[PDB]
């Protein structure tokens, strides 16, 4: 699998980056001489001694510090590749998570965010006071005037947040908001991590349940992730131990 | 700007990777942590020299002519940054790519791939025969039996692409398809790369052409990208001139 010589230097399989075998005969052609393209370069690189120079080895040594970790991370994860994730943990995982992480749909929705649950109550009982008919202009304009959602304050958009997926919002919001008959809106503040909406729903499609069999790769990578962060986050946790640490702010 | 240390040996700024005074308070904190973390596992791989075996050193190899490599390439574009892009370049590559990638639209559509001009042209004419109502079942059929695009075949779903932007298809193919009226194909076969197609319209939204104040940034990025690409390549066949290359198939 000498693939060409370039000055008589080889370039092989191993100058490729994550299968070269399985390639198109003319995708092969183009990889090859991207390779002698930057074995060209790396030539005359090193003849200009690019690599002695200061610039390059400040940032060499953080590559190689950030290569060596991922390289410990790389480790770590395999020790987690041989362990079996049992069919139950996956099927308990589907089940938990099912609504929140396995199922693909839809919504328009707006909303607004405010300070406190106080606050947010008030602007829900207000809209409550209105004709049904009135409810959705009521809510664009009290988002308008309180709302503390920057775009939505700078928009005055009535705190249209476009159309997401479920899966791609928080998912308590997510929740909340996809729970909600369309033209409904929360009786009930959401907290997040922002503060307290109110959440208004204008359209949703029909959701789609992918099924566990459907789930199931992506449950098993969810779970060796999981599996891998803690393991890291144990073994970096027993390093913290040994070290003096001390933080300037 | 020492913002912690770990055994002494102070985190910095420079310990991060493309503004971290900008970042929140509370962003800081999280970044100095991932920081203090990456340096106690830097740490524990060189006490373990992880760094001097070989399955990293090989892998170290790669990564610092990578590096080196991209470097190199980095210098390259910077003497391409220090020229101002003319005004009149900037308006004479909107004008001619204006339609091409300045306009927002998207459309979905049905084709048929043959392997020949006379085989689309056949095709097309079979389709001209039908009465207007049949046309679209008789591309659809054409396209289930005749068409060589393996996933359209395999799918026999009449040649249905789904939905595409105008920008993000080949562009002869993009201009031919939203050339079309609605609930019409193309009469002329559109050679690409990979064979004649026949495109049936199923319908297009409105299209948005961005102005040129709107494009011009980008557009400064694409002529920037274009004379770095010319730069580079200018470079690198003068080094290959020089070297003896042989390629093995």
């Amino acid at each position: 699998g000498v693939l060409a010589t370039v000055d008589g230097r080889p370039i092989t399989k191993s100058d490729f980056d994550m299968d070269f075998d399985k390639l198109k005969e003319k995708e092969k052609e183009t990889l090859i001489d991207q390779a002698i393209r930057t074995a060209l370069v790396e030539n005359e690189a090193k003849t200009e001694k690019l690599d002695s120079t200061p610039e390059f080895k400040a940032m060499m040594e953080a590559v190689k510090k950030q290569a060596l970790v991922e390289f410990w991370a790389k480790k770590q994860a395999e020790e987690v590749k041989k362990v079996q994730i049992p069919e139950k943990e996956m099927q308990d995982f589907y089940n938990a998570n099912k609504d929140q992480l396995f199922v693909k749909q839809e919504a328009h929705a707006r909303h607004i965010l405010v300070k406190t649950e106080d606050e947010a109550k008030r602007i829900i009982s207000e809209i409550d006071k209105q004709p049904k008919a009135k409810k959705e202009a009521k809510f664009i304009e009290l988002a308008n005037r309180d709302t503390i959602d920057p775009n939505s304050k700078n928009a005055q958009n009535g705190g249209d947040l476009g159309k997401f997926q479920k899966n791609q919002m928080a998912p308590d919001f997510s929740k909340a908001a996809f729970a909600l008959t369309p033209g409904d809106y929360t009786k009930t503040p959401v907290k997040t991590e922002f503060g307290y909406h109110i959440i208004y729903l204008i359209s949703k499609d029909s959701p789609v349940t992918y099924t566990y069999e459907q789930a199931k790769p992506t449950i098993k990578g969810m779970l060796q992730e999981k599996l891998f962060q803690e393991r890291m986050n144990q073994r970096i946790e027993e390093l913290r131990k040994h070290a003096k640490i001390v933080i300037n702010k």
